[PDB]
């Protein structure tokens, strides 16, 4: 499934970004995807964030989290919102920033989350954010993903590009909910392990990396649009 | 000629292998190349099929010049075995171009410096002289441009890289030592004393010189 060569490499080949001034060929956008979470009642697991970028024709791994909890739809939405503003802060050259949230059952959630982390950026830089929106009712778009066929082509496109050395962490990577307690990327990859095709493994943080990678092409492009 | 993404690669992805607890694919030999007199330095060794840099001197000559330069290349030999304790054999060339008889004295300093610190295999390259007598000094002739070209060819494609922790103690704190390898490596065609010994450090990894490293 997963190569030892290429778990071993994301692991000790990291991009020092702030080693050089010279950004011709980075992407200047940042891509982001959560799931929030919430379920019914019961102590679940908590919430992926990611933040990728393109160099060259790689993906590099900016930013993530993994969230668990007095409203926790402004908990969820300033955790994603301080690593978006970390890592501006930390790579100028990003000037855009393209965020879709999953709403697959809860919808309404993921329409205020939204709209909370717009809040959070903009507060505190001048940047254009953008939303991924898609059609509900009344044909009027949301600022909100769902998941759905997509997942499939994800997770297959992710194995492959990630086996051939595609999918590289950067080394001053954002993430304030593990950092203190793991190395982020050996915790990432402990998860990496886990993956399948398409019963607890917790793969929350994984499927945020494998989406935000993903709405990375131009096939998604027109989707995003401002908040 | 080295190509622009090569260098911006050689300047932003280095490796960290303090990420790692396995060790399979590495190669647990650190090849040492030096050429006393600037007197370049430098240490490497290998992951998988491509070669990363641990250590770079570049040291400059009261007196007692060959008791001097032994201690700079063992000094930083020591911080990159310490650093790195899957290492396990070390692999010394020690250039030899018009005096014989001083590479041979740096040698045995070398090994005496490398064995009072610590306990590990040290083999230094061999060629015979005069009366055909294995010494521990390396020759350069025309392998030169040999070594030349198979360096533009690897770094050019990324084969070549450092470590993050990099050992440095004479250019490494007013100075980053990849920056100034990199001004080197931008200046030559077919000072440089520094580059060559990577370039001549890379080369003798390949197992074709394995058989000329004995116990000295
Ligand atoms: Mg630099
Ligand atoms: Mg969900
Ligand atoms: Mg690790």
């Amino acid at each position: 499934l997963i190569t030892d060569q290429s778990r071993e490499e994301f692991d000790i080949l990291r991009y020092s970004t702030l080693n050089t001034n010279a950004y011709d060929y980075f992407g200047k956008t940042l891509y982001v995807y959560l799931d929030p979470a919430f379920t019914t009642n019961r102590k679940a697991s908590g919430t992926g964030v990611a933040a990728v970028g393109a160099y060259r024709h790689q993906f590099l791994i900016y930013g993530l989290e993994h969230f668990f909890l007095e409203s926790s739809e402004v908990a969820i939405a300033e955790c994603a919102a301080h690593m978006i503003i970390s890592v501006l802060s930390l790579h100028p050259y990003l000037d855009e920033l393209r965020i879709a949230v999953e709403g697959n059952t809860n919808q309404a959630a993921a329409v205020r989350i939204a709209c909370l982390i717009r809040q959070s950026v903009q507060s505190s830089t001048l940047i254009r954010v953008l939303f991924y929106h898609t059609p509900d009712q009344n044909h009027i778009e949301q600022p909100f993903y769902l998941m759905g066929r997509d997942k499939a082509l994800a997770v297959e496109q992710f194995i492959s590009r990630f086996n051939s050395g595609y999918i590289k962490a950067s080394q001053e990577l954002v993430s304030y909910t593990i950092k203190l307690s793991h190395d982020p990327i050996e915790y990432l990859l402990e998860q990496i392990q886990n993956l399948h095709r398409v019963n607890r493994i917790s793969d929350d943080l994984i499927i945020a990396v494998i989406m935000a990678t993903y709405l990375c092409d131009d096939i998604h492009a027109i989707r995003f649009r401002v908040s």
